[PDB]
């Protein structure tokens, strides 16, 4: 579960980017 | 998992608010 | 992880719906 | 995990999509 605690790193950049727009 | 969990709450909510717009 | 799997799909529901506004 | 996996990167694939409107 390093791959899942990896991606679900990449979906919070990505949640935190929209939630600056 | 609590952290992504709070990011999701945030957007979710931002989203709802923009649906009302 | 079933909780926070069924999070992720309301979350990817409601952006689709915004994806076709 | 699988199914977690799979639902994180569909959604994902929806904020990728709105990030390019």
């Amino acid at each position: 579960v390093r791959k899942l605690r990896a991606e679900m790193e990449e979906l919070k950049s990505m949640l935190s980017q929209l939630g600056k727009t």
